[PDB]
């Protein structure tokens, strides 16, 4: 039994900024009171993971990231309803505590009790389960999915069907239901419209599923790497375009694309310039765009507001507005059900132990999503 | 007898800004095919007609200002079907042509025919219906209401209801559907919110009386006037803060009292700063803020796009979001029913040749809305 043990097991040690991971044995303490300790299957690389390596994202170091994944529980501290040992779970890495005002909205998701606004790299109660070579270790949104385990709070887990292929779901965790709720839930697409999508990553690419199952008789995607054009165009991307084709600026292009300006955008890179852009190709009456990637810290935008002013809607989500414990079981089960399908998002699948290398594939813009295998 | 000649009649030309309109004569031309010359009855001083003095707006000088009026048809040109000679009319500065993309899109108003965008200061035929001393005067907005007769194109004039009080109704033409439609059209206020609303003039105060309409529960008026605190309870906020009070900035101010930060906030004034702090007291996760004041030509607010990301809404509106052609009639018809009160909004009455003590009354804060007569 490991349960109410510390468990010595293998993690991605994040020291310090712009480094590789470092692959080394950790301590993972039981759970406490409304805790569970979780063995992991299969965790996503995100770009917002590799955000904490470049410093695009400041977060108490050193770290355990990750936070798309997919394991099993190993155990329940006391007081844990929701979940058992043996289940199958996604971590949420947006929690949902049910009662705070936010949770209590019919609207909201960012529950108050994220770690996301002030990162503190911990467990809600403040401290850490996790220590490697002497020292503590901080906890990364409250999930930490790049160990064999990981603990988390109960109400930043859910738990999935018995059934879920979890180097599939993972995706759930993350990528997928980010991309597919900022297009059905944030954006509310409407059939017959037309949509453009900045960004044709694993996020983008998720969009524009979301925009094709929404009934877009367009979708424009947009991205600098023509390479990731075939596939977007398989997922529903009617027509592709890059920015460096062109002498004028890419708002300009699909404004006229779109004879006077799309109906919804959506910036999926994390760019200030690309969310500037992404609103203005919006057609000014009526267009609405959404805010999906995550920009560089503390840095601010400029912009002119009649954009605004003339009746544009301007919006941005975390995890496509979708509250996390009700909606991420819900997602397995149309997966399972084959509303969407996650494949397409696929294109590497390495054991946990290159998790460098899957770094390197996404730095590279060679992958989609990588999914670690433990 | 005037129909189809020259009329020459009094009008405030502006020559040049930062200095007081010229009460003078002009001749107005007849109107031309789908044009409607009208003799102005009432016309109220908005902020915006301000803004063209001041710079804040830029439009082609010299010009007859006035855009929030109402009046009776003198005469109409060929092909004109929806009024007729005699009928009470309000100019509409946003146009409805009924045939562009916007005027077609169920929540669209800011019809392609706009003279708002890239103001030429012309009639939609790119020429101007006015002289004075032998020279060209231009346009403002289609409306040009500073002046006892003027002329409009058919898509900028909406037939009103006979009996119609034109002495009132023509607030109707710009102050009270922008702040009434920006409460109930584009926030969509619902009942129990709490809302803050940054600026107390004749728009805040129909945004405030909106918010009131709508059902919500806290109302917070913002002014640096205090003196504007008054009307803005009797009209139904329930709280007053001035800014200048509070060592802290006002969007932590309101955070605080909101226990979280407001559900809808609108900026009423037309600054950027404002734009930002109003946005950024509504709640982080489900808050929804609309721009509503009139910003400095081609400046450039700077924000923090994560004020977006964890899930608010920014959005803005011209004319409260009412298609005009169509909006106008019905609500002059509910204030003929009593469905709302336009009088909180009038604290001074003019004759039309003492416009400029009018916007000396709006200048130094005294007035809400002074109505000149013709
Ligand atoms: N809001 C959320 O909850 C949420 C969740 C998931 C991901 N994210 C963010 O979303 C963004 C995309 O994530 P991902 O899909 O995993 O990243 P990714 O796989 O790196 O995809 C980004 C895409 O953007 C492309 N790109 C880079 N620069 C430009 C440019 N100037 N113009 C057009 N395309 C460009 C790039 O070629 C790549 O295909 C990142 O900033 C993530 O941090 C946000
Ligand atoms: N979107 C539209 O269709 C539309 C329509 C009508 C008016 N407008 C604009 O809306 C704004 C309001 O017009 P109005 O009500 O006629 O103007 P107004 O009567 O000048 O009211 C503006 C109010 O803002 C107050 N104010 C000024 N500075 C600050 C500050 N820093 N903080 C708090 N309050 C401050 C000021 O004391 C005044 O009571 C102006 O910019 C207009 O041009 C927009
Ligand atoms: O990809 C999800 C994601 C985000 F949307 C963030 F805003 C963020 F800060 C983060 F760490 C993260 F993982
Ligand atoms: O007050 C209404 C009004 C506006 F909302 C504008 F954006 C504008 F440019 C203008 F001239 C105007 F009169
Ligand atoms: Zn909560
Ligand atoms: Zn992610
Ligand atoms: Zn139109
Ligand atoms: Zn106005």
């Amino acid at each position: 039994s490991t349960a109410g043990k510390v468990i010595k097991c293998k993690a991605a040690v994040l020291w310090e900024e712009k480094k590789p991971f470092s692959i080394e044995e950790v301590e993972v303490a039981p759970p406490k009171a409304h805790e569970v300790r979780i063995k992991m299957v299969a965790t996503g690389i995100c770009r917002s993971d590799d955000h904490v390596v470049s410093g695009t994202l400041v977060t108490p170091l050193p770290v355990i990231a990750g936070h798309e994944a997919a394991g099993i529980v190993e155990s329940i501290g006391e007081g844990v309803t929701t979940v058992r040992p043996g289940d199958k779970v996604i971590p949420l890495f947006t929690p949902q505590c049910g009662k705070c005002r936010v949770c209590k909205h019919p609207e909201g998701n960012f529950c108050l009790k994220n770690d996301l606004s002030m990162p503190r790299g911990t467990m809600q109660d403040g401290t850490s389960r996790f220590t490697c070579r002497g020292k503590p270790i901080h906890h990364f949104l409250g999930t930490s999915t790049f160990s064999q385990y990981t603990v988390v709070d109960e109400i930043s887990v859910a738990k999935i069907d018995a059934a879920s292929p979890l180097e599939k779901v993972c995706l759930i965790g993350c990528g997928f239901s980010t991309g597919y709720g900022s297009a059905v839930k944030v954006a509310k697409v409407t059939q017959g419209s037309t949509c453009a999508v900045f960004g044709l990553g694993g996020v983008g690419l998720s969009v524009i599923m979301g925009c094709k199952a929404a009934g877009a008789a367009r979708i424009v995607g947009v991205d600098i790497n023509k390479d990731k054009f075939a596939k977007a165009k398989e997922v529903g991307a009617t027509e592709c375009v890059n920015p460096q084709d062109y002498k004028k600026p890419i708002q300009e292009v699909l404004t006229e694309m779109s004879n006077g300006g799309v109906d919804f955008s959506f910036e999926v890179i994390g760019r200030l310039d690309t969310m500037v852009t992404a609103l203005s190709c919006c057609q000014e009456a009526y267009g609405v765009s959404v805010i999906v990637g995550v920009p560089p810290d503390s840095q601010n935008l400029s912009m002119n507001p009649m954009l605004l002013l003339s009746g544009r809607t301007w919006k941005g989500a975390i995890f496509g507005g979708f509250k996390s414990k009700d909606s991420v079981p819900k997602l397995v089960a149309d997966f399972m059900a084959k509303k969407f399908a996650l494949d397409p998002l696929i294109t590497h699948v390495l054991p946990f132990e290159k998790i460098n290398e899957g770094f390197d594939l996404l730095r590279s813009g060679e992958s989609i999503r990588t999914i670690l295998t433990f």
